[PDB]
C-alpha cells in the first residue's frame, strides 16, 4: 500500500510491447511468476492491487479481466467511468496513489503493483519514496514499439536475493530469461 512495486518483462534491447502486444510469443511460465507475485498478498483478508495504463487494460483478453483476486486500477484521462470489470478509474498516477492510502481502502489492500504500460512505468519511476522493480530479463533481442525506462544503477540496488524469487536461469520455448529485483528506498 506504500512501497510501489513495478513488474515488467524486458527484452535484451529493453523492449516491452510491439503493436499493442508483447514483442515475444507467449511466455506462459513467466506469466505464472507475474500472477503469483501480483496476486500473493501477505495478509489473509487483504488483496494486492494492480495499477495499469488504459491500453494495457484493453490489451488483457476480456476473459482475463479484471486480473483476478486483485483490486484493479485503470488510469485514463479520457474515460469518465471505470472500464467494465475495473474496480477504480483514476485520471493520474497521483490520484491513484492517494486513493490507495485512504482509510476505507488501506485495510482491504496489501501490496501495490504497477503492471504497465511504458507511460505508467516512467511515472512510477519518477516517484520519490520506496520503489521496487521486479524485472524479467528476457535474454534475447526482439523488435519493439516501446521500451522500458533506463534503470539508473546509482538509484536502484539489485537485490542479491528476494523472498520467494528464484534466481536461476529459466527457459521456455527456446527463450531464456531470469528474475531480478531492484530497490530504490526512501
Ligand atoms: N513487457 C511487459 O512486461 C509489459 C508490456 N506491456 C505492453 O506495453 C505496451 C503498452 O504501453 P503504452 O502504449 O504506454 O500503454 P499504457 O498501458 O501505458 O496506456 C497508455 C494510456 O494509459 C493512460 N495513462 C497512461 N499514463 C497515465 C497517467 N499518468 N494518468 C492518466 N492516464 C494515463 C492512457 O489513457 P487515455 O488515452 O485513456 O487518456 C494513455 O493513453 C503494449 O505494447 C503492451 O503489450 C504492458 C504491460 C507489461
Ligand atoms: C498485455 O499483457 C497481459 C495479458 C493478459 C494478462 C496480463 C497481462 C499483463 C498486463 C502482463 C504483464 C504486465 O507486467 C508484467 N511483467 C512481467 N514480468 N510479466 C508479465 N506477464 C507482465
Amino acid at each position: 500500500v506504500r512501497p510501489l512495486n513495478c513488474i515488467v518483462a524486458v527484452s535484451q534491447n529493453m523492449g516491452i510491447g510491439k503493436n499493442g502486444d508483447l514483442p515475444w510469443p507467449p511466455l506462459r511460465n513467466e506469466f505464472k511468476y507475474f500472477q503469483r507475485m501480483t496476486t500473493t498478498s501477505s495478509v489473509e483478508g487483504k488483496q494486492n492491487l494492480v495499477i495499469m495504463g488504459r491500453k494495457t487494460w484493453f490489451s488483457i483478453p476480456e476473459k482475463n479481466r479484471p486480473l483476478k483476486d486483485r483490486i484493479n486500477i485503470v488510469l485514463s484521462r479520457e474515460l469518465k467511468e471505470p472500464p467494465r470489470g475495473a474496480h477504480f478509474l483514476a485520471k493520474s498516477l497521483d490520484d491513484a496513489l492517494r486513493l490507495i492510502e485512504q482509510p476505507e481502502l488501506a485495510s482491504k489492500v496489501d501490496m501495490v503493483w504497477i503492471v504497465g504500460g511504458s507511460s505508467v512505468y516512467q511515472e512510477a519511476m519518477n516517484q520519490p519514496g520506496h520503489l521496487r522493480l521486479f524485472v524479467t530479463r528476457i535474454m534475447q533481442e526482439f523488435e519493439s514499439d516501446t521500451f522500458f525506462p533506463e534503470i539508473d544503477l546509482g538509484k536502484y540496488k539489485l537485490l542479491p536475493e528476494y523472498p520467494g524469487v528464484l534466481s536461476e536461469v529459466q527457459e521456455e520455448k527456446g527463450i531464456k530469461y531470469k528474475f531480478e529485483v531492484y530497490e530504490k528506498k526512501d
